[PDB]
């Protein structure tokens, strides 16, 4: 990261070890592990909220423990993926070799506004049978 032009989306690092990954969403709720998209590959990291775009989605820079990865939501809206680097001992240059496809807008999406809103949510939908 940090060369010039055009900018990142998604914030990841490492430790010469395991691998840090994080997607942030504009949500009003909780993301819970269902309507998440996390596909921690060998040597491919997709990520992305389902029905939504994959934030991430590439060629990792090298092969990864998958077995031994995990992720989680921040914030109960950001995205969070833990890679692990098979050798744990190599410093990557780039999180993916191909890039996904967007990169989003600047860092700040946009706090023009001004908080002041109103309206929540409560019913229940059961699954009846058939035959």
């Amino acid at each position: 990261g940090s060369s010039g032009s055009s900018g990142p989306n998604y914030r990841w690092t490492q430790t010469l070890a395991e691998l840090d990954l994080a997607v942030p969403f504009r949500v009003s709720f909780r993301l819970k592990g269902k309507d998440v998209v996390v596909d921690i590959q060998r040597r491919h990291l997709r990520v992305g909220l389902k029905g939504q775009p994959p934030v991430v989605d590439g060629e990792l820079y090298n092969e990864v423990k998958v077995e031994e990865s995990s992720w989680l939501i921040e914030d109960g809206k950001v995205v969070t993926v833990h890679l692990e680097k098979i050798n744990k001992m190599e410093w990557w240059n780039r999180l993916v070799t191909s890039d996904p496809e967007i990169n989003t807008k600047k860092i700040n999406p946009e706090n023009s506004k001004l908080s002041d809103l109103d309206s929540e949510t409560r019913s229940m939908v059961s699954g009846p049978s058939s035959g």
